[PDB]
């Protein structure tokens, strides 16, 4: 089994031209939205889940791109990113929350992630912490008092499969959960924001090497209000959290 | 309807009309290759990484569904397949082989699969066993003897990430995968067969209800006696595999 | 000096005469009644259980060696036996089951078994699954069909202890059962059939390579009831998974 | 359902009589040696690996149980003495020290044993000391200085199965383990003093609550010399040991 | 003093009058030496390894305390006074590098520590991030601004003992262990800059509601070149870096 | 304090006179305290709680130092103690017992500890166990039955916290406890008897190296049998446990 070179994503190093800033969302019909509210963006490529798009702001060029479900959809996308020539991921994605005080429509600026993936676990073992860069997570918070959002900052927990423990959820259940049922009231109790699946891989890589990493979410949902949010609400909130990291990338480009 | 919390697949159990029993797919360009040989070929509501179609084998719909890459996303999709009443799952996909008495063009069924992985964990504690069915496996062997095809059956390794370390591919040195400075002549005199990423996190994920759960794979490469690949073994190789698990498939109703 | 430093259990050399299978029930007292069951069957040697005799079927020898308690004396067993050159096991019990369907006078064949040992990481990590061989399992499987019996097929708990958790058993308490406290339920609703205790070891090591390993089992007793033991009929069950371990033999020879 | 599932094996309180202390060895044969030198030794059973003897010291019942082999079968010995009614129990057995400075014929005293076994897991954590008892040991020590053996009170490693050593010992390896190979200087620089099957287990099953468990160890080879062997000294060790033991049971009852 | 329910070495509820914010150092000289940068500095109460001074900064009660040495000590330090009343806890220390491009003079704030310590497990599980508030981690290095000395903002590692890996010291000859023994030639090529040993504990606490934290060290020396340090000048590194605080708590009342 | 070049808080051989033995107790007042009890008390230094008086005791030089809070500041005072020929330690503190026959005011004597720290593991891993060496262990019974003091002998639970498990034992709060939920019930009906921090770390360290360790302590608190004290204790239980160190360390010189 030889190979040659690598396959994937759908780049050249020549496209991007030299981006160096990336904002990696993980949803591809999120990434021609995000790439709209800048100028002249264009589709450099669809390669399956991951998708590739061009814009310039301010006269500086930005690689909005897409990464998938989990960890390892994510540390392909980054790992030809970061070789591409990008030193720099900017995530916006719209989690839901595990903290009553939080609303929906709120922002979340990640500071550091609660691993429980394997895949961050190839990078740097369980130990080394899953923290954000700093002049990432000062851009994104200050660029959100810039647009008005009450921004929340602190931990998330980034999970390898659909948030466990209690919750709610209607978790499909019988033969309950794991080691993992009281997780839920545990990290709630220690001022852990929202769940979510593929910063754990994100920030860790970054965090390990060059990096300037940093997550900016809306909480489209919370575990506990009903009608939480009217879909109207909803949508509402997964532009701001779009405003807020363009925004953000002008102040580090 | 679903709208915020959960939602995911775009199905309902009225869609699947009886179904139990689901091929699961890589890439969902696979999938509808799969879907040709049988009756009556629905496309159903796609989505992001997870497809879903149905069909006709025997008078019986049976389904097609991707599951995207790796754990996080292949332990999504059997959570809400299984949900809208999927008792049955078989999986398809062409790897490559590390022991050098398994030519490209062979058929791998596996039994067992070595849990080096992170979803997994969410579903079983380390030392449950993550094995096939016993009724599933026997059929893809009896199909695969019908046909004549090199089956081989064993012992699968899912690593969770884009088969890295030193076994030259990608994700990066330097720091590599700390507890594990060993491992391609470690797995190889145990008998494993070839590597892959979605294998243990399914397996596991069934052996507690779903118990019905085999895995075939067709060798497209392998390193050990890289040479033999020629012209596009590719071909028969993959579509050995999509006959054998379409007659699996139909001994299994 | 070494006073021939392995000077253990058994036979050496030729006494087999060619033979590459062998039955290795646990206790001593049941490899004479074994053996009587094929033909010409001569008693080899002995050492503190350690039994060996050799039969045979439809000209074949076939060995017949009991291997004692728990999994440190069943690996030297092994060690053993595979040495002097047999390659393929079949082993056979008797078990207490933990599903409430399964009930008195049936027969249990092991896909694989869950590792609560300690033996079996002196041969593989904690990831390598316990897994039966295909042909061995699948003898067993068209041997007790033909033989008039209800055999039920699945997962087994190998404790390294007269099986903890929290189940029916008395035990004198202490500390009482440490974090094994609701391993009963679990292991229960997660779909094992029953506990043993020599097979995560056997099972482990052999899945490498010179596996051919599998294991029957008659169901002495149920964990789940307020109704029988049958009494006399007790002993009957053990007649009843013998003709099929010896069915087994002749179809794997 | 009176499920008589109360003795794996064995014999009736009445059969003790009274018994609180018990000497339990490993194998048959040195039961009955022990149990020679105590007053009116009474066969009360046999039953696999388990022969049980009676016996008398000043007037006072001393059960004498064969363990079989590691910690498997011995937890059921040691399970099945308490529920009778033991309270204290002492172990008893030959060895081959590590440490160079200790000679042969130099019998050993084990106030704390290494884990690396499988057993006393299902007991108490990895954390917990799997430690003698105070008194037991005392009593060993003040034994073997008036028998006149040079006693070596210290720790040992305990694991149920091979050594991980690339020894000039015997290493039967097609494929072993995953990550040890520190049982040479390692546990020898940790100053460590021989290798058990039976110790970590007996101890920790011990240690909590309702203790009462001391070991002692006849030294008969020394791995790092070859000088030997000599006869009867074995025999002789087996001779300096066991009167150590049965004088030191007779300070505890 | 002991009393009722509990005395642990420190002072009153009242002592602090306002309470809300400390600065934790080390050594108990020092404490003196940070309050003197300050109105009002009145001495409270050095009842053993932790030494309290109370002073004013713009007009508002401030606290200064020694934490201890090593993560218990810095544990018993913000518990005491957690439970007074105090919400922001800073650190300020002195370091050295393991960064070839840090010369002394720098000052190395910390965004997250590398968990090799055992004192933060007693608060969060291993997966948790000991990462600094943004608040403090934002003072810190606009503090380090307003001063102008050029600061690096980074990961920490922290565990106990000194500078853990192979360092030109005197590894003294009685245990040490292998499986840390490697890392710091392993952290550096993970950007680590640093070590430290009460990090870890004061990040993972105050992250689970114990409020806010963040930690600020000067460079003192750099192992990784040899011609530094000036050994004159270093008086003005801790210096600069007790202005620093300074005038980060100022900016915090 | 320390030094450029490993030299650290201490002193030197050539200060230290006939090394040997050491009482290592916790405060800096202590030291003095013990000292004023020995034969020609002098001062000899003192730092970070690191006091140190070079007392005699029938004609030997028994020196007194401290440790301080946690392993990390013992390992220092205690390694580099060593360096200076301190090749046997006895640890004297005060304790808070667990069980609930265990009066205030009565010395307990740790034959080993639970590993619930993080220093210990650098000395050896979580298998070899904090054992305490025999002869310093006999030497503290001797001497407190000597007196009639109501010796307990066991093991004790050794926490990096500050006596973990929990209860109404107050605190800022929030989040209960990590995985100590209900660690300390789980300890009692394991039969260990107190909580300490720094028993674990000593006796681990001196028990895989030069070797020699003690430990003794007095109770003025039972965190279950709630009414304060036995008649007022805490100032007569210093003296009930020092004297034994003095008594117990002449026996040892």
């Amino acid at each position: 089994m030889s190979k040659s070179d690598v396959f994937h994503l759908g780049l050249t190093k020549n496209d991007l031209q030299g981006a160096t800033l990336a904002i990696v969302p993980g949803d591809p019909d999120r990434v021609e939205k995000i790439a709209a509210l800048m100028d002249k963006p264009v589709k450099l490529a669809s390669h399956r889940e991951f998708t590739t798009w061009r814009a310039e702001l301010d006269g500086k060029p930005v690689i909005v791109c897409s990464t998938g479900i989990g960890g390892p959809s994510t540390s392909i996308a980054v790992e030809e990113l970061a070789q591409l020539g990008i030193r720099t991921f900017l995530r916006i994605g719209t989690t839901g929350a595990i903290q009553p005080h939080i609303n929906v429509g709120d922002v979340l600026v990640t500071t550091a992630s609660v691993r429980l993936d394997g895949a961050s676990l190839h990078f740097a073992p369980l130990e080394f912490p899953a923290v954000a860069d700093f002049e990432c997570t000062t851009a994104l918070v200050e660029a959100a008092k810039s647009i008005g959002a009450t921004t929340h900052v602190g931990v998330t927990a980034s999970s390898d499969t659909f948030y466990p423990g209690q919750e709610r959820y209607d978790t499909y259940s019988g033969r309950v959960v794991r080691h993992f049922k009281g997780s839920m009231e545990e990290w709630q109790a220690m001022g852990v924001m929202n769940y979510e699946m593929e910063s754990a891989t994100l920030l860790t890589m970054c965090a390990s090497q060059g990096l300037r990493a940093g997550m900016v979410a809306g909480v489209i949902v919370n575990r506990t209000q009903q009608e939480i949010p009217n879909a109207e609400t909803m949508k509402q909130t997964e532009s701001h959290a779009v405003k807020i990291v363009v925004e953000a990338a002008r102040r580090l480009l």
